């Protein structure tokens, strides 16, 4: 469980084969209670059939515990795979089309609340009597109807223009094969959601016949519908303790900077952390381009009242380290180094932070949201703020993230269990 041993070996060391082209048939569930931005806290039951038609389930609750249904969205369509993505390697890019989006509310609450949102987005939109009621699917896209308010709750579905399945086996055994569809990221700013083209990847679903054998949510929602929405269980709610440190469980995808793994140190006795960002060109991470070096000072934490089951941090970077990985990643550094002598060098760390090279401006200040949890063998798992789907910095509190990336694994601690 050394901090070099667990990026050596990504997902406890399991192999993992990418299914080129991809088989999307079959019905694949979240492995838990997933944030999008907003946030909107949510569930994922997608069932591809043989006919190339999907019926994709979204349901959609009131915490971070997923305990509390608010809506369900019901999107009918039919899907096409094209061809091997040339922007994200490892990745297919894909054809869908909307047959139908249905939405049935869980409350009275919810389905009054709703309808005003309906009514406020598309005055035109709703019937004459009063507000939706609870447990009726009301159409907000039909095919051969002309109208839609899909703008009131922020859906689109271009999550399945960009799609990847892995199959993985643990390292020495061909029991448990896990097989995990990758969709298309949600942009970080829903406004934006309706011209997006994904550049990334959604936590994956798994395949309710291929699944890991701890997943609880995997079986519950497995046995879902539109009228008994997944009941996930209540997990109590953990207080961030930083200390010590945690590198990434894969090979990330981030949106617009590709593929990368993370090394997070945190000293909780000063305030003070240090992050290892090591950057590759392929998605199995073998091929590195650069490593970043940083370092400075966080804030101490505070609840999110805008994200259930977050904690705010101030983040400021006052040093910064730049180790080019091959020669193009050290070519284009040479070629942007004005007054002097920046001499880039494969394998050679330079200090970037009295003057900085490439424009970079240090010290850097950014407003993150973490949360932490266990996983199933009660590893410690920490989450910061998603990226800005268009790559700029959450460098005021308003751009703050309301969504996280995928979780840093412990690999180091000197906290006690007994
Ligand atoms: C596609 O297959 C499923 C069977 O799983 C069926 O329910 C659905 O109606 C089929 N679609 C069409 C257009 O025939
Ligand atoms: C629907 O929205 C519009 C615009 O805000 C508002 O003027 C109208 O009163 C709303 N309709 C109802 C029935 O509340
Ligand atoms: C903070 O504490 C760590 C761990 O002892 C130490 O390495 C580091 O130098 C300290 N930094 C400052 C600025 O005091």
């Amino acid at each position: 469980s050394q901090c070099h041993h667990m990026l050596k070996h990504l997902h406890n060391g399991a192999r993992i084969t990418v299914q080129m082209p991809p088989t999307i048939e079959g019905h694949w569930v979240s492995t838990g209670c997933e944030v999008r931005s907003g946030p909107e806290f949510m569930t994922r039951s997608y069932r591809f059939y043989n006919n190339n038609t999907f019926k994709a389930y979204q349901f959609y609750y009131g915490s971070n515990r997923c305990t509390n249904p608010t809506y369900t969205l019901i999107i009918r369509g039919k899907i096409r795979l094209r061809q091997a993505s040339w922007i994200i390697r490892g990745g297919t890019e894909a054809d869908y089309q909307l047959h139908g989006v249905q939405v049935i509310c869980h409350t009275e609450a919810v389905a009054e609340q709703l309808s005003r949102l309906v009514n406020r987005t598309c005055p035109g939109f709703l019937a004459p009597g009063g507000p939706w009621v609870q447990d009726v699917a009301y159409d907000l896209w039909q095919e051969e109807s002309n109208h839609e308010c899909t703008k009131a709750v922020n859906f689109a579905m271009h999550e399945l223009q960009l799609i990847r399945v892995e199959k993985q086996y643990p390292h020495h055994s061909l029991d448990h094969l896990v097989e995990e569809l990758f969709l298309g990221d949600i942009h970080t700013d829903a406004t934006q959601r309706v011209f997006y083209r994904p550049s990334s990847y959604q936590p994956p679903l798994q395949n309710a016949k291929n699944h890991n054998h701890a997943c609880i949510a995997c079986r519950i929602i497995f046995r879902s519908d539109e009228h008994h929405p997944p009941i996930l269980p209540p997990k109590a709610d953990l207080t961030i303790g930083l200390h010590g440190e945690w590198v990434s469980q894969r090979c990330e995808v981030r949106p617009e900077v590709l593929f990368l793994t993370r090394h997070f140190i945190f000293h909780d006795n000063n305030n003070t952390w240090e992050g290892h960002y090591y950057h590759y060109s392929d998605p199995v991470c073998k091929h590195p381009t650069f490593t970043i070096y940083a370092r400075g000072r966080y804030s101490r934490g505070v609840l999110s009242s805008k994200v259930m089951g977050g904690t705010e941090f101030v983040f400021k970077v006052n040093h910064m380290k730049v180790t080019p990985m091959d020669a193009a990643t050290a070519s284009l550094l040479n070629v942007f180094s004005g007054n002097a002598e920046g001499s880039w060098q494969v394998g050679i760390q330079q200090d970037v932070t009295g003057c900085v090279a490439l424009g970079i401006k240090l010290p850097h200040t950014e407003y993150e949201i973490f949360k932490m949890e266990q996983d199933t063998r009660g590893r410690y798992l920490l989450f910061n703020g998603q990226r800005p789907s268009d790559g700029s910095s959450p460098d005021r509190p308003e751009k703050r993230a309301t969504s996280y990336q995928m979780p840093l694994v412990q690999c180091a601690s000197s906290s006690p269990r007994a």
